[PDB]
């Protein structure tokens, strides 16, 4: 069995490699690259996303999330505010400022103590989910708007014709904005690129374990757990590597810097938080192998994950029985 120990491995592709996405992903899986959950690509060195990020600045923000933190330093929920709308430009600007920016430190490892130690005495800025692309339309190459639709893997393995879309999303960070501990929806695989900026610190628990990290989020948020039978789902609970390190939960860490993709693999539970401003694009996709860990996938019927038009027929056609339930709780 290749990486038996689960390790995050870090991949390095030659231009030539680089031509065909499905290919590349299965030739990571044979190296047991999706025993970790998470996996970076560097890539080639003649590639780039776009030719220079000069003029993104009148991007909007149309909601821009403050996250709100309760509980204790390394076991928290966090909520999000919902603030004015403001431009990339404007966001960068508060992102710098005093109030918001990123301390003096070290290294990377010096700003995680802080992060953890500091966090949830503070409310960062998140211009999260933003449907578009940065990708120039150009770039023939790992181009994160011109992927192989989800829908059409779908009707190529199962030969079921479906409804839905597959777009990506933009992420503008500040220090201290936080991305809590989750699978993809529907278990399928997410790929994120960072487009400029600071640092993204992810932390990974394989997914041969992540049965073991949900049994410790429900002793740790026991109320949320009594609420949804899938509540990490919602994507608000925090759990520190401390933490994690005192209850025995086998996971990984990571820092990506601006210029590297990272894939996450189906039922890969994942978490983190950004260094300072950046701007990251991501999208789900799928692979034959995700089909049956979509079969599988949890679901939240409580009502408050609340997810996109086209995870619809994915519950409709893999998860029959589910259907009614679910559907009872998106609407
Ligand atoms: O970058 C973020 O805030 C969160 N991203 C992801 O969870 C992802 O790409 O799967
Ligand atoms: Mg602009
Ligand atoms: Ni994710
Ligand atoms: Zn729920």
């Amino acid at each position: 069995a290749q990486n038996p120990n689960c390790n995050i491995m870090i991949f390095h592709p030659t231009k030539e490699e680089f031509n065909d996405f499905d290919k590349y992903i299965a030739y990571m899986e044979s190296q047991g690259a999706h025993r970790a959950g998470l996996a970076k690509i560097i890539p080639p060195k003649e590639w780039k996303a776009r030719e220079t990020y000069d003029n993104i600045s009148e991007i909007l923000i149309a909601t821009p999330l403050q996250q709100v933190a309760s509980g204790r330093a390394g076991v928290f929920t966090q909520y999000h505010k919902k603030k004015k709308a403001m431009t990339v430009g404007e966001y960068r600007h508060l992102a710098n400022s005093k109030k918001y920016q990123t301390p003096p430190h070290q290294n990377f490892e010096d700003l995680e103590r802080k992060y953890w130690k500091n966090r949830i005495y503070n409310s960062p800025i998140y211009g999260a989910d933003i449907s578009g692309s940065l990708f120039d339309e150009n770039t023939k190459q790992w181009n994160l708007g011109h992927l192989g639709t989800i829908q059409d893997l779908l009707e190529k393995e199962c030969g079921v014709v479906i409804e839905g879309v597959n777009t990506p999303y933009l992420y503008f960070g500040m220090w201290k904005t936080t991305f809590a501990w989750h699978t993809e929806d529907m278990d399928l695989y997410s790929i994120n690129y960072l487009h400029l900026g600071e640092p993204k610190t992810w932390y990974v628990v394989p997914p041969e374990h992540g049965q073991r990290l949900e049994r410790l989020a429900r002793e740790l948020f026991p109320g949320s757990s009594r609420g949804c039978g899938a509540f990490l789902r919602h994507k608000v609970a925090l759990i520190s590597p401390t933490v994690l390190k005192e209850n025995g939960i086998p996971f990984n860490r990571i820092t990506q810097e601006a210029g590297e993709f990272m894939v996450t693999f189906p039922y890969g539970y994942h978490a983190g938080f950004n260094h300072g401003f950046n701007c990251a694009e991501a999208i789900n996709f799928a692979t034959p192998r995700w089909i049956d860990y979509g079969k599988m996938a949890s679901q939240c019927s409580c009502g408050e994950a609340r997810v996109t038009f086209s995870m619809d027929a994915f519950v409709r056609i893999l998860q029959p029985e589910r259907y009614d339930l679910w559907k009872r709780g998106q609407d």
